[PDB]
């Protein structure tokens, strides 16, 4: 039950419910998200903040009694998980592309203070003319160090799993496993559950042969910054954004 919305927007298909939506005013195609919750309230609070084009936008939230819709971009390119799959590697101009992308998003994220803490492949999207990043469900303000052990195991950084605490740079960490699982088409830490952790809390960045023989020396470098156990020399999303890879 809509009813600014309908004024508004043309309600389609459906894919809390997902239906197709498309703006009366443009006829551009958008999402919207019908969900029936102090996590959910902050999380639509980063959205409402948050407005970067690498970043899947929050275009107006209506917050009724029973139920909170979100009207929210449409991006048909799927996620980069799925892409990754059909493709397995990239090329190198492809990858640095989409780094710029992440980093782009992440460094935006990072001058609000903002740690998303979920940065994956299935919550990039792809766009057929680019990526976005998406779900900040795990996303906070940085008020101080983090402790809480959470997102995907292969993307997360050594001091989550060590439990001594956390801030922005992991978003950092997480932006390495991808662009190396983009060059390459496997993770840098791997494991066998306990082995996983052991390989990330050693930090050690392998570049195997004979998968890595073609990959330029300029990848292999900003990855290993990207993917330091030291956070503080650990990259940050600006010097990401100023290696010579990225441009
Ligand atoms: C045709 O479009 C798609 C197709 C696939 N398939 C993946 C699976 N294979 C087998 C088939 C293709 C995956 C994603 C999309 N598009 C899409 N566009 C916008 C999203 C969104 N998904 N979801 C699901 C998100 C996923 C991750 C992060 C953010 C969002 C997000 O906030 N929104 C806005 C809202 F949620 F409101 F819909």
């Amino acid at each position: 039950i809509p009813a600014t919305i309908t004024e508004r927007y043309k309600v389609g298909r459906t894919i809390a419910v997902v239906k197709e939506c498309v703006e009366r005013s443009t006829a551009r195609e958008y999402a919207l998200k019908i969900i029936k919750e102090h996590m959910i309230q902050n999380e639509v609070s980063i959205l409402r903040r948050v407005k970067h084009p690498n970043i899947v936008l929050l275009i107006e939230e209506m917050d009724v009694p029973t139920e909170l819709y979100l009207v929210m971009e449409l991006v048909k390119g799927g996620d980069l998980f799925d892409a990754i799959t059909s493709t397995n590697k990239y090329t190198e101009r492809d990858a640095s592309g989409m780094l710029y992308n992440l980093a782009s998003a992440i460094k935006y994220l990072h001058s609000l203070n903002i740690v998303h803490r979920d940065i994956k492949p299935e919550n990039l999207l792809v766009y057929e003319h680019s990526l976005k990043l998406g779900d900040f469900g795990l996303a906070t303000i940085v008020d101080g160090p983090l402790y809480t052990v959470c997102g995907t195991p292969t993307y997360v950084a050594p001091e989550i799993i060590a439990e001594t605490g956390y801030g922005l740079k992991v978003d950092i960490w997480a932006a390495g496993v991808i662009t190396y699982i983009l060059l390459c088409g496997f993770p840098p830490f791997r494991g066998s559950q306990e082995v996983l952790f052991d390989q990330i809390l050693m930090g050690q960045v392998d570049f195997p042969s004979p998968y890595w023989d073609n990959v330029s020396d300029s990848a292999k470098e900003l990855i290993t910054m990207m993917l330091l156990v030291d956070v503080d020399q650990r990259f940050s999303a600006v010097q990401v954004l100023e290696h010579p890879w990225v441009n």
